[PDB]
């Protein structure tokens, strides 16, 4: 029945969102994020939104299973399913003779996939550890397993394996998903 | 009765601390710091330092005051304490073509007075807001007025008013104490 | 005879150059560029290059007219025509920790119509004048107008007028030709 | 007959500049420095500037000896040195939120001496190649030796052995001087 894929979504754009089915297993387009359950997840740079909470009016939410290997997660949870709430995102970004400059909009996010962000804007705890060095940025994957409900409740098994393509292109996320899990 | 002085000490130097006595009203010289009496509140670039906790052995510690005003803060507390604990210190700094390299050590600080250090080192919720826009340093006075423990537990109400001086030169930190009070 | 179009070609990738063709109007694909006499222009981020010299087998070269303003250039030279001469081309560019990481090969360039470089890499007196400020880039566009020669000899009549695209994308360069003249 | 010394001199700040008698040894006071033979040589970060052409009134000029030898340097030039002529002096200098925030006025200084600034204000071939990598300075000494015609025509060999202090604070100026020669 549960069927595991890899994905790989170019979601360098920061005005917008790139809007993923799970049964479909394709991009999908909405034009009304918070009134269509036909979109499970979504993905913006490094930050992820899901169908529920802040962010929609579906069955979406997310738990952090506590493992690094998706065969080691293998108890699917019947509750706890963390909804997105509002934070920063950043929706403009130039550099310029003053550095990047940046825009910013609160909107719906999935904190626990995403991470939190701190006070300058780093986000950490889910599924990307970026900071800065001096000069400029770092990347860490935590390898963290989610489990992730859809819009209409059917749950994946997910992993993000990568934040570029393999040219280096940042933004470019690819994630595995197992689906529909127990 | 209480006496309220004005002091400006000079803290640019990122290898070494200033110490400074209330009751003496000067810099002190003190070489064995966890083990001496002599001095009540030390300084080291934006950091904050008591005779207390993970840093000395005296009866230090800090207690903010609730306000960014010295003569609102009227009552003295006898309770909310809190000693010294284990932070990162930056002992080294030197600008070169990758940006400002940084060494750093483990030690004794006052959090109430110094603030949080967020994941990459940023201070907030003591005197100074301290943060960076795109290419560079944001400073924030933040007035709060706090009740400050010597090494011999007598009482200092201070406020922190300055963090350069007159000819902008950052580190050179300016405070204002009320001693003893209560 | 002579025909004026626009032209808009990304060259934002930093391992390739983008070759064009005057008489064809379109990109050519090219393999072997310094034998080849199918191609006129090649551009590579803001670098201009053309078939002679250290660049090529063909009859090219460019000479600045003088003139900021395409219908106030109405004499075709007939000599003086610089042909390419080597200088640094970046080849890698990439942002980290320690700023922006670059890789370089010295290859043939029009120094007339790109500029020449300085000693940390910014070109100027071609057609765009690229600096930085005290945190990254700036832009003029110079409008300079030049008459270039083609692998065959005929000559364009060439200004650029963009180093973006409508979405601020950098290294997408617009043109305007005027081809073939006198 | 000579006497050979070295020469130490905190030119740390931007404001002003730090005035040196060859005679004397010593660093003098210059109030009116356009007007006053009593200085040789002044010294402002890594500029460094002679009492003649557009900085004095004096008899002062500077010429490369083409050695970076001091004891190889054996023949004094009777010709050949060049007068102080107008350039950019970076006045003001603050770090902040959009990087260093500068100010400028063009001054009197030994493009010999200092070098020559190019279009982002960075000086070589006098005394100091001094440049940038991505984020930050880099310095190269040029051990380049230099007779110099102090205010009264008198001759001193002049080379600089350092740019920053022995704790290395940045701006601290040292060079030896042999005076007065042929
Ligand atoms: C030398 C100066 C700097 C350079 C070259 C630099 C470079 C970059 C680059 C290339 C990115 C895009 C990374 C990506 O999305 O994959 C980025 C993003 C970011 N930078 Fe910087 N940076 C600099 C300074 C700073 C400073 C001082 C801060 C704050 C303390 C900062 C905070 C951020 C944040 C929060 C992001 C993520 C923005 C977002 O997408 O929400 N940067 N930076
Ligand atoms: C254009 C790039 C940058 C410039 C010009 C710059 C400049 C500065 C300056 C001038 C200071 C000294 C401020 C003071 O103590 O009063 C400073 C300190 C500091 N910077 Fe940056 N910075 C840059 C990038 C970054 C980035 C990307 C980060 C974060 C990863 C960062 C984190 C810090 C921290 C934590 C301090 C305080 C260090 C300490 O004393 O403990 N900086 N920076
Ligand atoms: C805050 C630090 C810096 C930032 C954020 C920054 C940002 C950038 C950006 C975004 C570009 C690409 C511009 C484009 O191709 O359209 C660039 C290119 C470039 N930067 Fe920087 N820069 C920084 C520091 C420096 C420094 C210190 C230098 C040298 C003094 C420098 C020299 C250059 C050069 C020569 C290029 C063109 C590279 C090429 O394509 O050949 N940058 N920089
Ligand atoms: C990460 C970004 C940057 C950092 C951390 C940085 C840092 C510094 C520092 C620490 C100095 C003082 C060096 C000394 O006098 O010994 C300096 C000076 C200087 N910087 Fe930068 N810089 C940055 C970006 C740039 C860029 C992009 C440029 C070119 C447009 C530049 C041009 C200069 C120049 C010309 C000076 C000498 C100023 C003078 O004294 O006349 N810097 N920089």
């Amino acid at each position: 029945e549960a069927v595991t894929k890899t994905v790989t979504i170019d979601a360098s754009k920061y005005e917008t969102w790139q809007y993923f089915s799970f049964s479909k297993g394709e991009v999908v387009n909405v034009t009304d994020y918070k009134n269509d359950l036909n979109w499970d997840m979504a993905l913006h740079r490094y930050d992820v939104r899901l169908n529920c909470g802040e962010s929609g009016k579906g069955k979406g939410g997310a738990v952090f299973s506590g493992k690094t290997e998706m065969d080691q997660a293998t108890t699917v949870p019947t509750d706890g399913y963390t909804v997105d709430v509002l934070g920063r995102i950043t929706v403009k970004y130039e550099m310029g003779p003053d550095g990047h400059q940046m825009e910013y909009e609160e909107q719906g996010f999935s904190e626990v996939i995403t991470g939190k962000k701190n006070a300058q804007g780093f986000a950490s705890g889910g599924w990307l550890e970026f900071s800065h060095g001096p000069a400029g940025p770092t990347y860490k994957l935590s390898k963290r397993v989610f489990f992730v409900r859809g819009a209409d409740g059917n749950i994946a098994k997910v992993q993000f394996t990568d934040y570029q393509d393999a040219e280096l292109k940042k933004g470019v996320i690819t994630f595995t998903y197992t689906y529909p899990v127990k």
